[PDB]
């Protein structure tokens, strides 16, 4: 019932534009609306965010969240760690690659949605969310070796989940941090289930 | 370390704004970046409010009320909790009951209200709250809720039970072309991994 009629380049970066989009209500009447899309797409999506679960043995299992100033948002975030799909990449692959640059961790894929829109009110951006287990009892998850792309810097942060939203909590309020939604969205639900 | 050297206006809609940011990178070294604002934030605490409402009745499994609509930016229709933004002077938890009944019929009780929380923060400095709302569907208001839209809203409402949440969420994607919201496919998930 509703579609677009077109969609009118505004601005346009080296990762970013700004469009205004045609589209046809469904009352039969012609709007626009205000539209940002990246310019890197190719891929199934723009990017993946995981959710890395650290399994250790005798220690409760954590979800393992990465800290990083966020020029947009002015400050530092707690997020999954998370980038986009390189070229002819796939999700999983994205997802475990951009995990082992961002904590150090190599982990496995467990399972990956589809692709899941991000701000849809306002952009076309989409990603896969793929969970992985992280053997936190294997050496190659002894020391990890979190290598970062050039610009990126990024600290890592390994909460419990049987109590995550709480710490979360914490953490907002003695840190000033802003919490992704996303993450706080799984927060959330860690405690509305059953 | 890092922080905001400045903003560059690039391009203003009446909605959206591009920007290219300048900050202070953990080397001491001058970085750009390109950001998206929204060009309504007044002195809310974040742009937008996202419920969570659930949808409680006796002799029922609870549900999950979610919203299906189109979204100009994605060119479809996506599955989302309802939402808004918040109006000037508006407190989250009014804008969240708000929003509720404007997009569902329902008429809520606030349960919990997260702080401002990110919405894609390598891309905007958006936000929101995420307002868990608990719905007593026994109440007669509650019974067959019609939604009052604003003008250009054109809502559908979907309700999942929480205990299968995303294996319905599935369900729906393999049946039409549609898109699920990143931030219920991980509230879905977590209800899953609990
Ligand atoms: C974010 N874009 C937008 N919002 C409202 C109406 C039109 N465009
Ligand atoms: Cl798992
Ligand atoms: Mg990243
Ligand atoms: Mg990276
Ligand atoms: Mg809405
Ligand atoms: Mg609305």
């Amino acid at each position: 019932k509703q579609y677009i009629i077109s969609e009118e380049l505004i601005s346009e970066g080296k990762w970013v534009k700004l469009e205004k989009t045609t589209y046809m209500d469904p009352t039969g009447k012609t709007r626009t609306w205000e539209s940002v899309k990246r310019t890197t797409r190719k891929q199934t999506a723009d990017g993946v965010a995981v959710i890395p679960v650290l399994q250790r043995t005798l220690h409760y299992e954590c979800i393992v969240l990465v800290k990083q100033f966020r020029p947009p948002m002015g400050g530092y975030c707690i997020e999954f760690p998370a980038g986009l799909i390189d070229d002819g990449e796939t999700p999983e692959a994205a997802a475990l690659r951009e995990l082992e640059e961002e904590t150090g961790y190599k982990g496995d894929i467990a399972e990956c949605s589809p692709a899941v829109c991000m701000d849809p009110g306002l952009s076309n951006c989409t990603i896969h969310i793929v969970t992985v287990t992280i053997n936190g009892d294997d050496a190659e998850n002894a020391r990890p070796k979190p290598k970062p792309g050039d610009g990126e810097f990024v600290e890592v942060i390994s909460l419990p989940k049987n109590d995550l939203l709480q710490r979360l909590d914490a953490l907002v309020a003695e840190e000033h941090l802003t919490v992704d939604a996303r993450v706080y969205s799984y927060a959330l639900a860690l405690k509305h289930a059953n």
